[PDB]
């Protein structure tokens, strides 16, 4: 657990303050009415929190993965949707940060400098290509000084609102994991078409888009890296995304635990607070221990990523699986601890349980993350 | 597993047909728009399915608990809310059926004969008295030929719409489990006041009421049984309710499993249906086995109830805990099996997961049911 | 749950009596000193319990699978090793009963009539061929009126002591699942060689043999069924074996539960029996519920087998997985309930935990049984 | 995860070397023949490893709790019994180190300086007083310049061989948690009587003693701290013991995992190493993740102890519960991964499963540790 710099400590104190005073009171309505977290996005921009991994060279704060992880745990505590904003925003920029040419980085990252409110998105998933990302069908054909892109993407977080989308497509279908390339695609490009914004079980304070590319021309200079390196770029981006999912899950689990704990102190049955009942003590014990274990695995994984350590793949996969499992279990149980009240929309913990489910599925499902982990352990 | 009579087999074939053709297509909208299942209630009345435990002597079909259990499994498969209608309807009548005088039974059960569409409710729970039902505060004072009732109830299923409500109240607070009595209270009684219909995580195709009794007079002849027998009447009603909860949970789990199974056969990743993947096979195996185990425990418990066998308490408690746990786990996993699509409202399995949670809480939580089970095993 | 005949009820009362009075007092020593259960084998022969599935036509009692299952639950309660005797004995005869010609059945089953004490064994597993039984290397070559058998088997229960062993071997390696045949091999055949009797974690009141076949000649008329039908014969025998494993596991779990229950009533800490502590009540609840669920799944599977119902494969696989898992969990927890004393050899429950582990592995491991179950559900 | 000093790094490299080259080859025989680990005890003394928490002031290395934890993880990897030697040795000295007067510390700790091979033991548990330590019956009566001790202890690790035993007894039964005192008792004191060395499921390379005190006189100056402070001294010693149990459990789990991993790489079924099978990958993933999570919780708890941080109680309780649970699960599964071979004594992983069970029970059971954890979270 690296010593935090004073800059990190100040950032995290401010995040905890904003989470408590501004984010938490909004979260019920954000879910109830399925709202993009505009107020949060605007506030985060003003405070320097929207783009924490943007490099200093492009006007960013370049905080590192550990810092963003800690931020995600604080936000996930109170609003999983508001955390997801930060995950999608950082995700959409990471392919350019780590693959783009000097020229491309300057061209497209400058607009995110400072208090910019512009948004990113990452578009890899397709109806045909979820866990099997190599099955994606979107194609990019070189024609002169342009690529012509045809296909579709689904479940794209912020897709319909992103200024800049990183699209993965095949430039050579025959070469498989060596035939995918990655492209910067700007909002307003002719041929970019938005589909439905789908209705979800949870994390409803969000945008979940279908994209279509119909003879969509992008300049040749919008390619990220060389042709055929896009699958490795995607896999590297996912390695980091998984740690962000894990951090958000740690937060979700903690926020539900905190509400369970307070309920046990306040709710009297059989003549005393229910905290006095040994089975409630046992439930809270098991909940807190899994959150703490998940927190430690997640912080180790984030540190390994910042250090550029090969082991980050393994530990990030174990942190994603364990912290999401833990958020699913702990939230299920925190609803239980609140009894009837736990099932009521007004008390929040039902939303956190709906939110928790997504963390088992996105950034790759927990069956894929178990594959990645097992492969890394058995075929080192 | 008793041989089913031909009357039971015909009933269950008809229920399966109605569930498939009429109930299943309605369930998405029932949840989305938070609708009482009026069409179902009216159809069930016409078909003789609304009041299966009403005795023949009062114009009812007197099917028994095993039959209703099987019905609940079929309905829960497709619409947990529509099953809950039948649970609440039977629950609200069981205190009168098993405690009321000949005169009271005739007076209040006759109106449920035949194709009646009138509704019942059972009102025991209070803000102060959830697991600790002995902590209820509602009071009934004898004044002449009337009782004067003052207090409140919450989480009452169908409360605001029931023609007949069974209210539990203290007639002698000092005598504890011997000082509660039970009362028939009619819709339209001066002093009966409805509160909010609360918004729930799931089973939203339902009514969940707060009741208030403000100097509410009921005739002395509306008491169910003698003064002070109401706690035993309540405990007996819960013994049976628990088996109905278990049956509904079995159905929920089965309906989610069925959608998972079909998805594995249709969804191709890595070049074949995902059914070909051994981890998916393992998930479905574990899901199906827990549903089947829960189904068997539930059918044994229902049979013991019909037989009047003392062991029904023990087995019903084990069936409630195990079938609700199983619905929570199996639905959580069926969402998982559908991946991203599983999280989308349009595909149903997210609702079944929200519905499943309630089965762990109502009719007594799974911590209370474990207490009941453990007590029965250790202090036989 | 079929009504038991009076013959089955008498048999099971006698088994319960023998288990309690004769088997239970011997079990500690049987494990401690790694003893074949000779006294049990001899007593079972005298009482008509050694060979319950031997057909009447060959002097046997022809009890059926349900009866043997119930017997296995009673024996497993007190001595898993003594149950295993009955499993191995029946297993070794089932290939002949269900595959052998009239002539072969008369030739080799007659010697098991009545109070015979002769033993059987089933020899399929090899070092190269455990879960992958198609990888077996043992070969049988037709030479005139004989087959010449060369290879080896391991983990063969009773192998070195069986009068009659059913050996599976390839008669045509190129035909795979159609190139295995099955053979009766008699104790005393030149070329049959015994290896080590290996030392096990549990079920130590048993014999676990390595067999070698060195140019071992058997008469051509010792083949069971036609050449190449041996893999189907083996798979059918395993379908039934799995239900016997499940029954034994149910017994193991029950016997450990019973000792836990009694300990909670007798062991006083904090001034009362520990049965008074809600967490102990919860543990015992969860234990009893999983035993009961496993018991019901096992009895359904056995009935389907007796009825010749295709669904027996599916249900037997679910019963084996669930009842063995349950024995592993329940015994682990029954040791826990006894605290320090639970870890001591003198109190029995540590042996039942060591015994329980085997039930997850033999008759095919719980990963294979999950494959079988999942395949049956997804590819019906 | 504090940076390790170069002294800690050298110590741990040496421990890993000794564990691998000297401890691991001995462990099978140590269990098989129930041997005290004399060779290890003597080697550890020579290398400065027997008494790592002995203060420098008394000739000790004063390594701290973190160092001993890391040592325990290395030893537990290969021999749980040899780790337990170090746990018992440190435990028996900690009451004197942290409670004894200057005079008492010099009098009794000097003999453990340097390469001493003398042993300690901690004697609190009684037949009447396991989880309920306040129920202990042993009494110490002041008579002049002596205390007269009468009672008994059981499950005392190294009890019959310890030169110095710390005995807890009531000096004032009426004062409860303020009426227990702690005493140094020397081997050879008239009135100290040894009972049986009991036979255990696992950790059989150990001594597990019953002690009796029959009018046993000890000098008044052998009291540890003032009269009535012994319960707090005991509770503080247990807080630290729990972290040592957790560390040993982490090691047990790791050692079983390592053998599972190697087996998957070497064991071929279905034509490839079983590592290729996705279900095996999943099992190993879940195993490794729980070991890593337990490792992190344990290292955090040990650091908090070294830092004198109040939170050590909470984290040590969560580490003990989680690391022991994990050793029980991971070893159960590592036996599974080795299939039939996993059940055989020669392959080691069955012993580690038997060893693992104890870690759930000793230093306080996992039901008590859950109570401690839950209390700390709900009543901070
Ligand atoms: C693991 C997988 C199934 C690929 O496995 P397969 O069995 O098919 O393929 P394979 O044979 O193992 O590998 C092929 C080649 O890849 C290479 N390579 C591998 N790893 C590499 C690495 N780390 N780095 C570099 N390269 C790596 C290999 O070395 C190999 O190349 P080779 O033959 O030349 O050596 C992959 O498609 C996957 O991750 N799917 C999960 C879907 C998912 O994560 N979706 C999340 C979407 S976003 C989200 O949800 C959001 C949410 C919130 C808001 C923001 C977003
Ligand atoms: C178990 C409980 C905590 C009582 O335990 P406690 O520790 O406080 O009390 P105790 O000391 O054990 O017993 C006191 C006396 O009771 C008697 N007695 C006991 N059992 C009896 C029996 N079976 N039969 C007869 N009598 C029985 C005892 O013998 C004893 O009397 P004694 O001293 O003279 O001998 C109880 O309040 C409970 O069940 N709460 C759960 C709440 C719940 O279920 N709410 C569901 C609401 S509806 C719902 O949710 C819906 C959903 C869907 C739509 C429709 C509805
Ligand atoms: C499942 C298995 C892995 C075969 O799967 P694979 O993926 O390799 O092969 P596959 O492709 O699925 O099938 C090949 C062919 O088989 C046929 N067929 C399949 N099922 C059939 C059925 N039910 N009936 C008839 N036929 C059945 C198929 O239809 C197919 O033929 P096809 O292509 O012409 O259509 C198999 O080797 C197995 O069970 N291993 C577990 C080891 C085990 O149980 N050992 C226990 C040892 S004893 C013990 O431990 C003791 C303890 C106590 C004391 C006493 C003993
Ligand atoms: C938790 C327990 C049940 C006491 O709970 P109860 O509900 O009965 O009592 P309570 O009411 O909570 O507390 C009473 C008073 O205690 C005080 N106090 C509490 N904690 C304190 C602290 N940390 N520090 C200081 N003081 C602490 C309280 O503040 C309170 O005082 P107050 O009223 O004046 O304020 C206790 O007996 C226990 O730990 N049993 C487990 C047995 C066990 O661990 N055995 C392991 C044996 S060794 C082993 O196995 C080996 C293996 C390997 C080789 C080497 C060895
Ligand atoms: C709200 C939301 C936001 C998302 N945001 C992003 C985004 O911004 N950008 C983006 O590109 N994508 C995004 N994702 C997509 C997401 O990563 C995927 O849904 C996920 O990879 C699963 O793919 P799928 O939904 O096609 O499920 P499938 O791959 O069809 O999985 C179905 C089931 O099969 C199992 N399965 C599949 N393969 C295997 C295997 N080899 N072994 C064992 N089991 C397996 C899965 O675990 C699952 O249980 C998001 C999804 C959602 C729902
Ligand atoms: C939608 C809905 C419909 C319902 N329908 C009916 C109805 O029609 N009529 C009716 O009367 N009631 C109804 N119930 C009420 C229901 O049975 C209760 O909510 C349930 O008993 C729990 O009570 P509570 O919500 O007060 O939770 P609490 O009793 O406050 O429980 C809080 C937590 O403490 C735990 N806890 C409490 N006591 C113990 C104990 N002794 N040991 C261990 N843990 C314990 C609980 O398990 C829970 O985890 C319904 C509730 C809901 C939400
Ligand atoms: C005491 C004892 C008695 C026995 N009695 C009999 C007897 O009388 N006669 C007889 O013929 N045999 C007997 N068996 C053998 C027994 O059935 C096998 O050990 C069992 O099939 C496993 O084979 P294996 O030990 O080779 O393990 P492996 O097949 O090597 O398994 C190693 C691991 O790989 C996993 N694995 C293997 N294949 C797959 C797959 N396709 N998918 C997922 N995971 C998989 C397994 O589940 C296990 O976890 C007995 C074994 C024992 C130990
Ligand atoms: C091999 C071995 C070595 C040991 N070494 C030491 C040693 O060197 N010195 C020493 O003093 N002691 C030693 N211990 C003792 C050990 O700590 C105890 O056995 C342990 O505290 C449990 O006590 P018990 O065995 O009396 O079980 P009990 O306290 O009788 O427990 C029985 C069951 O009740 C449960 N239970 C008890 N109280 C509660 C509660 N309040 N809430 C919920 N559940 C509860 C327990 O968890 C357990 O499941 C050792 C024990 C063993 C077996």
């Amino acid at each position: 657990m690296k010593h935090l710099t004073e800059e990190q400590k100040l950032t995290l104190d401010m995040v905890r303050d904003v989470a408590t005073r501004e984010i938490a009171p909004r979260a019920l309505e954000l879910d109830e009415k399925s709202l993009f977290p505009e107020y949060a996005r605007d506030l985060f921009a003003k405070l320097g929190l929207l783009n924490p991994l943007l490099p200093a060279a492009y006007g960013g704060t370049e905080m590192g993965v550990l810092t963003l992880a800690l931020i995600l745990e604080e936000l996930g505590r109170v609003c999983a949707s508001t955390a997801l904003l930060l995950i999608a925003q950082t995700d959409g920029m990471l392919p350019i940060i780590h693959g783009g040419s000097p020229e491309l980085k300057e061209r497209y990252l400058r607009r995110f400098a400072g208090e910019s409110t512009l948004l990113t998105a990452l578009a890899a998933t397709e109806p045909a290509a979820g866990s099997d990302l190599l099955a994606m069908k979107t194609r990019a054909v070189r024609q002169g000084d342009k690529y012509v892109i045809n296909g579709q993407k689904c479940f794209i977080t912020n897709g319909s609102v992103a200024d800049v989308i990183v699209v993965y497509a095949y430039t050579d279908p025959e070469k498989g994991s060596k035939g995918i390339s990655a492209f910067v695609v700007e909002k307003g490009t002719p041929g970019l078409v938005y589909g439905r914004n789908e209705s979800k079980m949870g994390m409803r304070g969000s945008i979940n888009s279908e994209l279509f590319f119909e003879n969509m021309e992008v300049p040749a200079e919008n390619i990220i890296g060389a042709e055929g390196t896009g699958f490795a770029n995607l896999m590297q981006t996912l390695s980091t995304n998984r740690v962000f999912c894990a951090a958000q899950a740690v937060g979700i689990a903690q926020g539900a635990l905190d509400i369970a704990v307070r309920h046990t102190q306040d709710r009297v049955q059989f003549g005393k607070p229910i905290a006095h009942l040994a089975p409630v003590q046992f439930m809270v014990a098991d909940m807190a221990t899994a959150v703490e274990a998940s927190r430690l695995l997640t912080r180790k994984a984030a540190e390994l990523l910042d250090d550029g350590d090969k082991k980050a793949v393994l530990y990030g996969s174990m942190a994603k699986t364990m912290a999401s499992d833990t958020a699913m279990r702990v939230t299920t149980d925190a609803v239980q601890v609140l009894g009837g009240s736990g099932y009521m929309k007004e008390n929040g913990v039902e939303r956190m349980m709906r939110d928790a489910k997504l963390t088992q599925i996105y950034t790759g499902t927990n069956q894929i993350t178990r594959m990645v982990t097992g492969r890394a352990l058995l075929f080192p």
